[PDB]
């Protein structure tokens, strides 16, 4: 039996470092005989906005619009916007979901945040109860491949940006673990733009090299302790 | 003299607790005689995607598109998209910037993240020489008024979601403090949808009552210690 992988890619330039890290992941996982799918958000012109346009049926409460309530109802009625269900198909089938993106304000670019806001709706990604360890997407693995402008030193506890794990909290714990995902150690390619042609090559290579044994990896303990120590 | 306030509002329903919190802020601050501008992102159908459309005219390098470089250059060249420059005018003129938004995946809704990604460009909000305490928007006050689905106990250090100060990090420190903003204590209205009408009123009331003395407030020490330490 093989493995299915969904790569949610968020970058505008194919020739970029992120483009390379995404292409390299495609190459390597393809080479492994893995089933690979790529959601090139910018090319898809993915709708980041959570609006009533995401529902197609009779709103549960057309007097007072509540996105969460409405999307959960739409999901259960199969009346969500198609672009959302398409993504949910990709995720539903994936064994691993990789997010390739540059760090935008200690987080993911808006287009990617929209992906998370709209795709990971109630009923599909989680239920109440049914989150964190009980997340509907339990059994799946998720990994953040992040490129940064700041340096590794800047992202240390005593660095000006604080520990790199600090900003991973909302994405890894708040979003992924909440949905049931098991989180693999993040792949951070620090300050590519500052790096030399050689160092860049090494960063790209290291990612491919790591993917060779990605199926053997254990997930990180997605806890407050892992992120903040104490 | 006088105090200018820019409220960046991100919610789809006017009749919502979020709308009420925004309306109350408008009321109170307008009553105080302050200058108030509101950016109703959803009504404005604000563009969250960071693309090459954000630059008008000839790109510094159309062969390889680099958002950060292109925008920064376009800023100095006065070639940015009007929707971005409009918001920058409001920001530049404001003394206090209030962000009113529901918590979406331990962060801000994508439409609001988009505002931050595109509006707070290099050359305007920050630049290599100036960031954090030296940010280009140094002197202004910033406040995050967020509503949560989770209860106050869930947002404790040993709670499922962890301490609320953990998710605040990328927002307050990574974004706001980075741009030079003085950060005022965040206003967090825990689980409004779960609260009673009495509790909700108490919530909206404390917010307005707080607004009565906002100008006398001391900004919090936006440090790693403040968010994670003891
Ligand atoms: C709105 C915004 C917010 C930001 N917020 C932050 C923040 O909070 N924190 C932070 O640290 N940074 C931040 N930055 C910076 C951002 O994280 C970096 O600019 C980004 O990660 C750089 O990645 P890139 O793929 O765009 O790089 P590139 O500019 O592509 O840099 C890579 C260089 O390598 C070349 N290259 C590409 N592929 C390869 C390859 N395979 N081998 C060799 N060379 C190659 C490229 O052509 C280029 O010369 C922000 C920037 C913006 C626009
Ligand atoms: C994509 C997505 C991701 C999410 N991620 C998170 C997350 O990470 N963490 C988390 O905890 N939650 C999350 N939520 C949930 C969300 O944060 C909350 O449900 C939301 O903040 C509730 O605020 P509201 O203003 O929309 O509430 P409302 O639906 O408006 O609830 C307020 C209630 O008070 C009534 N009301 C309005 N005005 C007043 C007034 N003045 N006085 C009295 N009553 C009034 C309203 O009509 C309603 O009955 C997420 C939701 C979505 C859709
Ligand atoms: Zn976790
Ligand atoms: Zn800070």
């Amino acid at each position: 039996a093989g493995k299915k992988v969904l790569i949610v890619y968020a970058h505008q330039e194919p020739k970029s470092f992120n483009g390379s890290l995404k292409n390299v992941a495609v190459d390597e996982l393809s080479r492994q005989g893995c089933t690979v799918t790529v959601s090139d958000l910018y090319a898809m012109n993915f709708e980041p906005r959570a609006t009533d346009k995401d529902i197609t049926g009779t709103l549960s409460n057309p007097e007072v619009f509540n996105y969460g309530v409405e999307t959960h109802e739409a999901y259960k009625q199969r009346s969500l916007a198609s672009d959302i269900t398409d993504e949910q198909k990709k995720v539903r089938e994936a064994d691993l979901v990789i997010f390739q993106f540059p760090l935008y304000w200690f987080s993911v670019p808006a287009i990617l945040k929209g992906w998370m806001d709209r795709v990971l709706c109630q009923g599909f990604a989680f239920d109440i109860p049914g989150f964190y360890d009980s997340g509907l997407l339990q059994g799946k693995l998720a990994l953040l491949s992040v490129t940064t402008g700041g340096t590794a030193e800047m992202y240390t506890k005593t660095g000006v940006n604080g520990d790199s794990r600090y900003f991973l909290w909302p994405l890894q714990h708040g979003t992924l673990h909440f949905c049931g995902f098991k989180v693999l150690a993040p792949q951070i390619s620090f300050a590519p733009e500052i790096a030399s042609e050689e160092e860049r090559k090494g960063m790209v290579a290291a990612w491919s090299q790591r993917l060779q044994t990605i199926w053997k990896e254990e997930p990180i303990p997605c806890t407050a302790h892992w992120h903040f120590g104490q």
